[PDB]
């Protein structure tokens, strides 16, 4: 069987993601946790899969898949533990599927979680030749007293920003409409020694290792993963009803990729802040007394940290995240 | 947004699946589940699956309120065989254009399958991919997580010659072999609305949702020790039962110990399928296989039957002879 051929080829990829907790697929919880709470989430890649088909580039969308879930569970303080993926298609292409799952496993390695199982469904006729669908599922563990809830966020807290690797996994319907409209030279140098194509399909950044190392030394009051809805619709999810996150627009330069998308797309700036991450992949809220020490740590871990702004008292039905 | 509309419509359905372990409700970056020292050495058991080609019939007949039960059973029944209590569930729903009434119907069945299994439906994802799916069509993926004490993990390693093999009856073909069911139906055009069996139309028999074995099996585990279990999915009876059998044992099934249900009788005739090929393709009326000690077989059969199940004494375990196949039906 094709799927049986695929199962053997991916055994090496998954074997490198294993953890001592991995014993259906059985996972033990480390005695590290006294009162363990499980944090889980599911997601797909979105319309970025369309560029992966069109460009025949399948070895990175698996990193996008994993990041979408492990980064989501990360905001509660959870350490990612294990991951499962579901892969659906019409007729199985073992070399191309192997590439897809190889990237998944690679993203699991970077997140410190084990890829312990999955499912490859062949539905002949439901998918066009060459196309497929991906779903991922992540589970992490956090101590009950260490759950990051955002309830202590109050006026005076400083808003930090972790830089993103590009558009990540959101806003690609617009990126695709633009590219089909301009037919731009996708293989020309675009930024930081990467071609425009390389910048567009760049895999989503994982924040797991530096954020977890940070939590060993500091208290993080809240976090927001910047995905669907951009900055302004995602940060208010951890903010108390009475607080506003005020973002100074000049605290970070808009990366070149988003500068191109707004120009070509002719998008009002406030629509950009609610559509693309605009270079901000993860928002970390901390106490002002900790803001400097955390920024140095996260920068020393390899991240690019900005001081986006601070938390203030809300005035009425005021929007809870304003960039200006 | 359509998806924001769908999340609101399904929140009541998920709220009826909740358990005390679930912290918070639908909506939020992550879904929180506490375990509690109710478990001393807790082990998580998880699985993922889709519905398979049965969705094609769900499209054709415009019956979407039960394939979500099929989705749940495919995963919760899998983790059940290791002795795990299903705890929580997440679903992924992909389509081209979101049809909120139909999506509401699909997820409503998911919640119903979760309610019947005792697991909470705590989260999910609705992806709109315009152009990847024809109008009206969608894809389902589910993820189930259960808990078991490390010492109670059921592995089948103590299965030995002399143990009795019980069989739990199925509701039909469940979630496997449906590409073939569709080829047959599209060729013969049989009256799908005629009475066929047990006062149900043939259509009702074909699209019947997969049976959930969670509540009776977990209740059984309180009173008895189960040596092994098999959920009968792809590969039928003969390819799934040997998964829990030690290298040196064989499960011999007397074919006359249960009647092939009418639905499979029609599929064999219309498909012109060798009988030993049916045992490797369809569940043939056996949804779950339970192996127990011979001294417990009488009480276990009685208990599971009193819980609402149809129990057969499929056969017994014997010593394997060479490269002998580990499950033979005769
Ligand atoms: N896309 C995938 N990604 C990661 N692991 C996979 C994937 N597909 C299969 N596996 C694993 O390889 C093995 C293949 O088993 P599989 O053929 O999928 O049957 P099953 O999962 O037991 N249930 P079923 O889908 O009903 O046949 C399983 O252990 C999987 O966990
Ligand atoms: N099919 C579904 N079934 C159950 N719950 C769902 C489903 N779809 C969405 N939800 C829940 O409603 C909310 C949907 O918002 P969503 O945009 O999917 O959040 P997210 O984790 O940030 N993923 P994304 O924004 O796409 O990167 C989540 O909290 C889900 O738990
Ligand atoms: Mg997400
Ligand atoms: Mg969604």
């Amino acid at each position: 069987d094709a799927g049986d051929q695929l199962v053997e080829k991916i055994k090496p990829f998954a074997k490198r993601t294993m953890r001592p907790e991995v014993l259906g697929a059985l996972v033990e919880i480390g005695k590290k946790y006294q009162n363990p709470v499980l944090v889980s989430g599911t997601d797909g890649v979105g319309t970025k899969l369309k560029l992966a088909f069109d460009w025949d580039k399948h070895d990175t969308v698996g990193i996008d898949l994993v990041a979408m879930s492990v980064n989501d569970i990360l905001v509660q303080g959870a350490e990612p533990l294990f991951f499962l993926d579901y892969f659906a298609c019409g007729k199985l292409d073992v070399p191309r599927a192997t590439d897809v799952i190889k990237g998944i496993a690679q993203g699991c390695e970077e997140s410190g979680c084990a890829l312990i199982g999955g499912e490859t469904a062949e539905m002949p006729g439901m998918y066009p030749v060459g196309e497929y669908d991906l779903a991922g599922f992540a589970v992490g563990v956090v101590e009950k007293e260490n759950v990051i809830t955002g309830l202590s966020v109050g006026a005076g807290d400083m808003v930090l920003g972790l830089a993103s690797n590009g558009a990540h996994s959101n806003g690609y319907s617009l990126i695709r409409k633009i590219i089909e409209r301009d037919n731009p030279d996708l293989d020309a140098e675009f930024d930081n020694g990467k071609t425009l194509r390389e910048a567009v399909i760049a895999p989503t950044r994982l924040y797991v290792k530096p954020i977890l190392a940070a939590l060993e030394k500091f208290t993080i009051k809240g976090m927001a993963h910047i995905t669907g809805g951009g900055i302004t619709e995602n940060v208010p999810r951890v903010l108390p009803k009475n607080t506003v996150a005020q973002i100074d627009a000049e605290s970070w330069e808009l990366p070149k990729l988003f500068q191109w998308l707004q120009k070509a797309g002719n998008v009002e700036t406030q629509e950009m802040y609610r559509t693309f991450n605009c270079g901000i992949g993860m928002v970390v809220i901390v106490a002002a007394e900790d803001a400097d020490a955390v920024r140095s740590f996260l920068s020393g871990q390899g991240e690019t940290v900005y001081r986006l702004g601070c938390i203030r008292e809300r005035q009425g039905n005021e929007h809870q995240t304003q960039v200006a």
